């Protein structure tokens, strides 16, 4: 791979973070010096040669607001990725740690960042396809970024109608998945449609029914998250405008 291609011998494992998604995830550092998270890759967990398309896609796509590749470590099993350190880990567990006590003005900039990385992928016409507090990480600073982009149980509880009924994946169906990453940092991380299985939130997103404003969310919040949700895919809008919304509201309220 290249430039991409990491002497596994600059690599120094300092702590075991957890167990990731797809295999070990380790705290460590390169050439001694830069902080590193080393993901192993699970060893015959998913396919690879032929998937390793998912590299193809995080060696070219690089915003701020999304987790940076460093390089990969291929020859040689289990094969390593090695990516930018997120200190505060995982947004989920982020936001269901309440000693943060998190104010509104902190909540509305988590959804400004994930919206500047969506905007940045919006405009490569690429689609994330698992967009949700899950796959997004916070770094020492307290920024979100997004992960695990287009990689590649499913995500029914941020899929829009067209989604679950027919597989019309579209920008618009990750601006809907967006909307749900909003309600899930302005709920401090509850689960989408708590009181109802997967089921039963595919048919009551079918006949209407949407996500209530969280407490934590003014009523100018709730308009942005909620426009995400319309039935019709075409009246959603775009992640730039959504950006400009969420800027305008940090203004205003802040
Ligand atoms: N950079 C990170 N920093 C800190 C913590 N991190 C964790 C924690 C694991 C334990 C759980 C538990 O608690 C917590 O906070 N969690 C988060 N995962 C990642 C991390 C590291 C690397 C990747 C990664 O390699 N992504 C990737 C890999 C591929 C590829 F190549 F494999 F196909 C494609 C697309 N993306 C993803 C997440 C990171
Ligand atoms: C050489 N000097 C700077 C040493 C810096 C220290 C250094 O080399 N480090 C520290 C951590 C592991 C290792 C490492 N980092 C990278 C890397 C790649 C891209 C961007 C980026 O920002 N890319 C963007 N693309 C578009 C927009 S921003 C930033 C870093 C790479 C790389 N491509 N191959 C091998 C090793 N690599």
């Amino acid at each position: 791979y290249g430039s991409w291609e990491i002497d596994p011998k600059d690599l120094t494992f300092l702590k075991e973070l957890g167990t990731g998604q797809f295999g070990v995830v380790k705290y460590g550092k390169w050439r001694g010096q830069y902080d590193v998270a080393i993901k192993m890759i699970k060893e015959g967990s998913m396919s690879e040669d032929e998937f390793i398309e998912e590299a193809k896609v995080m060696m070219n796509l690089s915003h701020e607001k999304l987790v940076q590749l460093y390089g990969v470590c291929t020859k040689q099993r289990p094969i390593f990725i090695i990516t930018e350190y997120m200190a505060n880990g995982c947004l989920l567990n982020y936001l269901r740690e309440m000693r943060h006590r998190f104010q509104t003005q902190q909540l509305l900039e988590m959804c400004k960042d994930v919206c500047e990385a969506m905007e940045y992928l919006e405009s490569k016409q690429f689609l994330h396809r698992d967009l949700a507090a899950r796959n997004c990480l916070v770094n020492d600073q307290g920024v979100v970024k997004v992960s695990d982009f287009g990689l590649s149980k499913f995500p029914v509880r941020w899929s829009p109608p067209e989604v679950l009924m027919y597989s019309k994946f579209s920008s618009k169906s990750d601006i809907w998945a967006f909307g749900v990453l909003m309600w899930e940092i302005y709920s401090l991380g509850k689960m989408p449609y708590e009181r109802f299985t997967n089921s039963e939130t595919a048919e009551h997103i079918a006949q209407g029914l949407r996500l209530y404003r969280p407490h934590l969310a003014s009523e100018k919040v709730y308009t942005i998250m909620y426009s995400c949700w319309h039935e019709k895919a075409d009246e959603r809008p775009t992640f730039k405008i959504l950006l400009s919304n969420i800027l305008d509201v940090m203004d205003e309220e802040s």
